[PDB]
């Protein structure tokens, strides 16, 4: 099978993960000082967000040059220094492409601003790299996705007394995807890249390529084109590479990210779906949401392997879940009004589950056992927590902790010279959670995930295994099997707070034998009408096989 | 129905608990400000260790004063004070009765190593408080307690030009029972406490109080006669009040502590027996051990309660246990030969136990669902850690951990001006572990252990219940009832570090339903033959009630 579908994705952000040269912000020489650690704790590829020149409105995906390094990070040969250093450990490395907007900093938009002609009545050739209007009133009833900024999908810009496009902030003008030497620009960039040996692109916001009057301006056959032809382009010049698509869509929307066998689109495609229901079925006690949000899933391509995870460097999104749901969680999980922004909840893993170990266990355990490759978030690995005191999403991207000297080891800067302030409370800061002590302390999370990917590592069903969810006759109680090449996996999950009983409707397993996937403890053989009795503690995971 | 059987204890040192005045001492104005804290946990009695002047070689538990405050710990205004305070939020205060020896520096053994005649020719009155020999001949083949330090229980005294008995240190004389007088002062030093309103002792070495010829000098019945008289003199005289024994011997001498409805001892003894087999049968998986010495134990009065406990300012003993056993034990917790000492292990519950937060939780809800009133080490409830570079028991005994800040919040001091140095290590240090983390951490083993009290509390079945032990066809689990005015509690412990299947015997509960005391989730009803299945994950432990 494609490499991508037996790797464990890390997602960190350079300026924010090492800083190698004392100045507060994180760059290439400091992640490269630290591979070690990544390869050691079981990661194979590691997904770096923008690190492309930006004035950094929105974090660096405000995007002012594709080609470049930002300042902050060093040097182009700096990062040809990281990518050689990360792929003689055998780790592969992808970007960040934000194909769907620049920064109103970026040359292209500078050039375009100036109206349809230069001075000297010469037609300027970069107007058109963006989406103008005469009075904004193009595609009406479009949603506004950062609305806690942003009033308008339309932005009046001064100097070309015209309106621009942009389905994010004003200084993220989106890109003219109708202009086919966009298009090219694009490739460019990703060939660029994909030159030095990159191995591949995270593909930023695919759904909102191309807009067109009276549809949502969301997931356009045509910008599925688009998409297609980045596909293409990658099969014929670079094969092997991966493409993985941010789609933060419903289930059927979603999976044609994936194109088709004839038409392929995506290699990859987080599983956007799953990841509000887990958090759901926690607080509820109840999982069925979980298993009628998967089953909505079509099948996918032969090439396609879906992404899981559960937080990233954004919100916990909201959007796509009912009006409902989202006010439950909005109860159960932001209680207080500055834990919210954009139709989302901008906290961490941790805090989200109260830093209870057992549920965090738990959550990390159905990441690990559903279909996909799976991403950690860079530091919930040990327990991060947030900082709701900083605008925006910027509270879930605090520094790296790596021990308890300055600034989390982070930086020899001071903590309030660092871009983003190192976590110092008394739960989760860097003095209680850090790297070091989680490497000497014998029962430490670190040591727990570590183990839990190697366990995975061992069972190649949990990567390319078939899923089929088993009655269990408690909705507290959510059990599957994943069957891979003559290994049959049974997964038991119980979230619930409190001790559960089920009754595993185990038929197709009559006379199978389960023992524990660690050290091999024997349940008893499955007889009868296969009606298999259990109870669980609270939180707990049972990781099974069923013996032929 | 008396209040010691209700009650949850917890061992504290006055020195090491918390410092008022910045001396690098912790002293009583100091405890008393955090009585609040032990009350909120879930506390009802406090022990104090020896807070009596003293040179403290044996750190306390030489007694140069039987009536006084150590200078360290402030003054009787002070002990007066506190213990207002703690009976005014209903507290309990029970201190430690040092009756078998006193320091070499108390006046009585000053005066009495002068010899029987004094300069001015008149009989030394204090000569026959202490054991003198000739020779040290008698008494051989007794057992060295402090096998690490002492070659003898006899030591020359230059200045008597004789030989004194010891049964500890050479700096802790014993004193002489068979001298009528000696019985008479430390009945006076008990009333001395007593009198101020102490609600008790616990009382040290009790078996050692009597020595005779042929004979190992423990237990003697000659011992009991005397322990006996101190039971009277304080039901006569101060009805209501506490006597605690420590005697760490064979179930059989230990029972015998609590004399008999007739002739009543103490009222409690702790239950040195199964405190070693809890650790035994984590690491054996197997719990045999557990139910054969539960089983050894005869019945007591009814006024006795058993005292369980997990760790203490000692070594974990293992001086009553089998020499296989012993060589388990230190395979299995002494991996470092440091680690050992005077036939048992000096590390602290959390270190024994890897750090392993499951295991931690198991052993205490083991620990409080056992018949008795459990006693908890302070610190224990945060997961404190231990300090070998210290000597002795004292690595146990570090300062205990309120805050991050300057010595864990124990002291203004500095940590290496404190009188024990608090622990600063990466994984147990205060910055890491400290109570002030623990009550804003939503998660913590603190509000765990407050959590678990509380959950016992509401089930007088386990203060009171008797105690049955339930097959379950797999000897890591263990499973027992504790039934007590029309409540049948059931309680089940998977000692095992992996899933395991168990097969109940519930036959005699047909018809009823299990639930969950915490959540009231009911599980299925018992039916059929009553041969009930379950599997519990690692270190699960099920706390249940049988319905009606
Ligand atoms: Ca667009
Ligand atoms: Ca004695
Ligand atoms: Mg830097
Ligand atoms: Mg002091």
């Amino acid at each position: 099978p494609e490499w991508y579908k037996s790797a464990v994705f890390y997602e960190l952000s350079v300026r924010t993960f090492q800083d190698g040269n004392g100045d507060g912000k994180g760059d290439f020489p400091g992640l490269t000082s630290r591979l070690d650690y990544l390869k050691n704790l079981g990661v194979d590829c590691l997904w770096l967000l923008p690190w492309f020149p930006s004035p950094l409105r929105d974090d660096g995906y405000d995007v002012a040059d594709y080609r470049g390094i930002h300042p902050d990070l060093g040097t182009l040969d700096d990062f040809k220094v990281f990518l050689r250093e990360a792929h003689a450990r055998g780790l592969w490395v992808i970007g960040d492409l934000v194909t769907n907007h620049t920064s109103s900093d970026h040359p292209w938009f500078q050039a375009a601003r100036r109206g349809p002609t230069l001075p000297d009545g010469s037609p300027n050739e970069y107007h058109d790299y963006y989406v103008w209007s005469d009075e904004g009133k193009e595609y009406a009833d479009t949603r506004i996705i950062f609305t806690d900024t942003e009033v308008s999908n339309w932005t009046l810009d001064e100097q070309a007394g015209k309106y621009y496009w942009h389905r994010f902030f004003a200084s993220q003008p989106d890109l003219n995807y109708d202009n086919p030497k966009v298009v090219e620009e694009l490739h460019g960039a990703a060939r660029f890249w994909l030159d030095l040996g990159l191995d591949g692109f995270r593909v930023d916001a695919v759904p909102y390529l191309i807009e067109r009057e009276g549809t949502s301006c969301e997931n356009l056959p045509e910008t599925h084109e688009i998409l297609k032809g980045f596909r293409a382009m990658v099969d014929r010049e670079y094969p092997g590479r991966l493409l993985l698509a941010e789609a933060a869509q419903w289930p059927e929307e979603v999976v044609e990210y994936f194109g088709t066998e004839a038409e392929p689109e995506f290699h990859m495609c987080f599983n956007f779906p799953v990841m509000p229901r887990l958090y759901m079925s926690l607080k509820r006690e109840d999982t069925s949401s979980i298993r009628e949000i998967m089953g909505r899933l079509p099948k996918i391509p032969s090439f396609g392997q879906w992404c899981i995870f559960l937080r990233n460097h954004d919100e916990l999104t909201l959007e796509m879940v009912t009006d409902d749901e989202r006010a439950f969680m909005y109860a159960a999980y932001a209680p207080d009004a500055r834990m919210k922004i954009n139709v989302g909840i901008r906290r961490r893993l941790a805090p989200l589950l109260d830093n209870d170990r057992r549920r965090i266990e738990l959550l990390n355990t159905v990441l690990l056992a559903l279909p996909g490759s799976p991403v950690l978030y860079y530091g919930d690995e040990i327990g991060m927590g947030d900082d709701l005191g900083l605008p925006d999403r910027n509270g879930v991207r605090t520094p790296m902790q790596w021990n308890a000297g300055t600034s989390g080891g982070f930086s020899t800067a001071q903590p309030s010279d660092c871009f983003f302030p190192p976590i110092q409370d008394p739960v989760y800061g860097f003095g209680r959670v850090n790297v070091q002590s989680q490497l000497q302390d014998p029962s430490s999370l670190l040591k727990w995930t570590a183990r839990q990917l190697e366990l995975r590592r061992a069972h190649p069903a949990f990567a390319h295994g078939d899923l089929t969810f088993i009655e269990t006759g408690n909705p507290a109680i959510l059990a599957f099997t994943r069957q891979y090449d003559g290994e049959t996996l049974l997964i038991v999950s119980n979230f619930a707070g409190n001790a559960q009983a089920g009754l595993l409707d185990l038929a197709p397993f009559v006379g199978r034998a389960p023992v524990t996937l660690s050290g091999a403890s024997p349940l008893p053989v499955v007889t009868g009408n296969g009606q298999y009795p259990v109870v669980m503690g609270k939180y707990d995971y049972y990781w099974l096989r069923l013996n032929s």
